[PDB]
């Protein structure tokens, strides 16, 4: 029995876990202080492994999971330390998203909705700034509008940029953030991709339901889930009952209808 | 043990999430712990759990042994859910009360306890409006976005329908996007009433008018029922009501 800890991208990871699990004959329970109790809820009952779907554990909750001697691995999130994880290369996500617009002729490129403090956001933003520097585009703090990856932060950031923004391209922190940017731009009378290109990060089904459909840097969440279960399975096989690997799952741009050459 | 199990298997919408939020809040209020399973029953049974909630699922014999309550699906079985027949009824009447008579319904599954009941509420409204039930106006599906697109393609660019009832918000969006690709303006050329009323209705353009369900309450009341039986035969219907947005207009 494998336990997955969760706080659209999750379902995609869960489907992958569910498949790899039922391929190993494993069972799966999803554990929804809310944190500390989530860990205990999973450990209290006998489980062979724990997968944490983009969960930022506190310092003590982490030592807690590490002391239970239960094989574990984080999914869709990277770390600075040696904690085991499987996710995308966040810096490369920001790098690819930005270059996608640069290669389409854009130079006044903004980025919105990213929670700039944590590891995830820090890396994606660094990738964005690298892409700009390699294109000899001066980093403009006004082109960076932080948020929390939500739909609202997308709407708020677009308001910040303004109806008369000089930006011609914007990278969204997430698909929901991209939809907010998209709708707010629309309210300002800004046509996408006509006078504004938008590149979304994640590439879940949400990208195929907006008009225009969102071009994105898609993460292979499914594979994260598949690999995650393979690390647990491998931890019981080699008898170590422990996971220490950190891996990056490649991402790929999926061109839809929200981008156009400058 | 103080853990409640919630059984939810593959869903094409965000409805479960809505119900879970309710379960969570009412669970925390009692120190309860929540786990979720997608066979599924055994995983929950072999695990000493306080109670089980089945969010729109259809093995109960195995269940009876082991305290359970069905959520979002409605005859001895305990349950908390919307009146699916009334949903179909209200959805259709919202359009009939706006002058529409050529109304279609898409995305509903032809299964007995939920889909059939909505289709029934639909046929009921057409009957009272003395509208001839037309089979070509019913396009079965699985409540998904894709089912919405395909059902609209089936209705056709040259559809004579002026209003369409979608099985879910996701299906509603599929219908809206496909209609638009056909050059069919909503609500100018076509009215769309969505069922569920989740935030999905707020991020679409035009925003989707809907027959909204109180999924949250269903989750809260599910936990309340668990906390009571251990301190279940109850059958409760959580009311639904329309929320007018920008996807409908008088004929």
């Amino acid at each position: 029995v494998i336990a997955a800890v969760v706080s659209n991208f999750a379902q995609q990871i869960l489907d992958g876990i569910q498949e790899e699990a039922h391929k190993n004959g494993y069972n799966l329970i999803i554990v929804y202080e809310e944190q500390k109790h989530a860990l205990l809820t999973a450990i209290e009952r006998p489980v062979m492994g724990i997968l944490l779907l983009s969960i930022a554990l506190t310092d003590d909750n982490l030592q807690l999971l590490q002391s239970s001697d239960v094989p574990y691995c984080f999914l869709s999130m990277g770390f600075d330390d040696d904690r085991p994880f499987i996710s995308s290369d966040d810096e490369d996500i920001g790098y690819q998203a930005t270059n996608l617009l640069i290669n389409e002729g854009h130079r006044q490129i903004g980025i919105a909705g990213i929670d700039q403090y944590p590891y995830t956001g820090r890396k994606r933003l660094a990738g964005y700034k690298k892409a700009l520097k390699e294109a000899n585009i001066a980093i403009n703090q006004e082109w960076i509008k932080p948020g929390d990856y939500s739909y609202t932060s997308g709407e708020q950031a677009m308001k910040a940029f303004g109806k008369n923004t000089d930006l011609t391209g914007i990278i969204a922190a997430s698909d929901m953030t991209a939809i907010g940017i998209l709708n707010q731009a629309s309210s300002f009378g800004i046509e996408v991709p006509k006078d504004l290109s938008i590149v979304s990060i994640d590439g879940t089904e949400m990208c195929k339901i907006t008009r225009p459909q969102l071009t994105s840097i898609s993460q292979d969440f499914f594979q994260m889930g598949v690999t995650g279960v393979q690390q647990i399975h491998q931890s019981v096989k080699n008898g170590s009952n422990r996971i220490v690997s950190q891996q990056f799952i490649p991402v790929n741009p999926v061109i839809r209808k929200s981008t156009a050459r400058l």
